[PDB]
């Protein structure tokens, strides 16, 4: 059998990334599938491109967070809007340690990508086959639009990241849609479960008779340790990113995600 | 931390039930809840009373084959609708085994319970919470329906079976909704998951931070013993049990 961990929206979040790839190890994880959105706006950038350099990382698609890093250090951004100002800032903090030459390697990613295991064929995309942004495959999302994971080109299972929630549900036809959430910057519109605010992420496990397990696993991260870093480093909006990791909102203005 | 087994739609699958708990078992499950449909059309009669009947069960609620079976031995079907000449052949098969007094517990269970963990509410239930049949909650179902679950009365995180599918998803206001499949009757729409019809269901693990882990787990179980035992018992409709265990199609 081989098993996979799902590492997607790391959003920069050093220590959350460790304590997750600690987890991973830790269960004998065979590969490792990165869905995007790899960097920004948490404190991370030459520790996180090397701590993903030393993993088997079989499965890689891009993100949107990806493009605003290669159209903000070209200062492509759009000025006007408030939330860009707050990304370009993000993108001149990044490059301080990266170069551009590995943001143009970052860039080069496909939408999406196909693996078979056995009878299955698994789809891989951040968000949407053909547009790694927007609010189509929220958790309220049109069927539609989900299926169009799962279909033109057909996939029995399909995988996506993006919306920074966990998600196990259906094509029109049946086939499997899921989304490990967030390693950085997990997201809950509910009260009760926003209080609990550890990292997202997911295993799935094929033999040779098909898909054996998925694991929607919570792993638990030093914030304090990630919050002084941050100070540490003057990563950019400190009291946004706090507020992201500790009481879990996210601001249209600022990260703007959705 | 409590770790929890989700056991919902055995259906008298006795084989696939005894591969399910011997897995919990090994993982070191504290506690089991049964979301129910029990018995039929399997196999399985006193052998799945008395597994049950073994086990550390904190929640259980009333699944519609529960009521079916309750109706079925009250003489109430009648046999010239296929469906009903069906599930009457059904019962006459659990009454070689379980008394009334036995069919009387298992049809005497709540339709919706909850239960608390930490800051974290539950609610629990075969299907709607005050309808444990129907169409209402499938895999396209809609929002409003799937709302039910998490609101009048609320919880954080709702349960439910019924449907034979392994569920994640949310109510509008971010409310986890779950579903462990089915044990014996494991459903697929797509013809490729279709070719592995292993038992579903799943463990949640509560901790002090909250919800730790949802597992969607299948538990290989020998399907040749199953059906081998359905030819050794004499259980009706052997060709529709067959077609369902080796071939997934309902
Ligand atoms: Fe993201
Ligand atoms: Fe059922
Ligand atoms: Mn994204
Ligand atoms: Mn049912």
């Amino acid at each position: 059998m081989t098993k996979i961990a799902l590492l997607s929206d790391i959003h920069g979040n050093t220590t959350a990334l460790e304590a997750v790839l600690a987890d991973a190890r830790q269960l004998g994880v065979d590969e490792y599938w990165l869905l995007g959105d790899i960097l920004m706006p948490g404190t991370g950038r030459r520790r996180i491109l090397d701590l993903l350099d030393q993993l088997p990382i079989t499965a890689r698609v891009l993100g949107n967070w990806e493009d605003s890093l290669w159209h903000g250090v070209r200062k492509e951004l759009d000025s006007t809007r408030p939330s860009q100002r707050y990304l370009l800032r993000q993108c001149q903090y990044v490059l301080e340690e990266i170069s551009l030459e590995e943001i143009e390697v970052l860039h080069n990613q496909p939408l999406q990508i196909h693996r078979q295991f056995g009878d299955l064929t698994v789809g891989i995309s951040h968000h949407l086959p053909d547009k790694n942004w927007g609010r189509e495959l929220i958790h309220t999302g049109k069927q539609e639009e989900f299926d169009r994971l799962v279909t033109h080109p057909p996939c029995d299972i399909a995988v996506y990241g993006h919306i920074h929630q966990q998600l196990l549900r259906y094509g029109t036809g049946g086939q499997l849609i899921v989304n490990p959430g967030s390693i950085g910057q997990p997201f809950f519109l509910d009260a009760q479960l926003r209080k609990d605010l550890r990292a997202q992420y997911m295993i799935l496990e094929f033999d040779d008779k098909g898909l054996v397990d998925m694991d929607f696993r919570r792993v638990d991260y030093d914030v304090a340790a990630e919050l002084q870093l941050a100070k540490d480093l003057r990563l950019p909006y400190f009291e946004v990113y706090y507020e992201s990791l500790v009481n879990g909102i996210h601001h249209t203005h600022h990260q703007e995600f959705l």
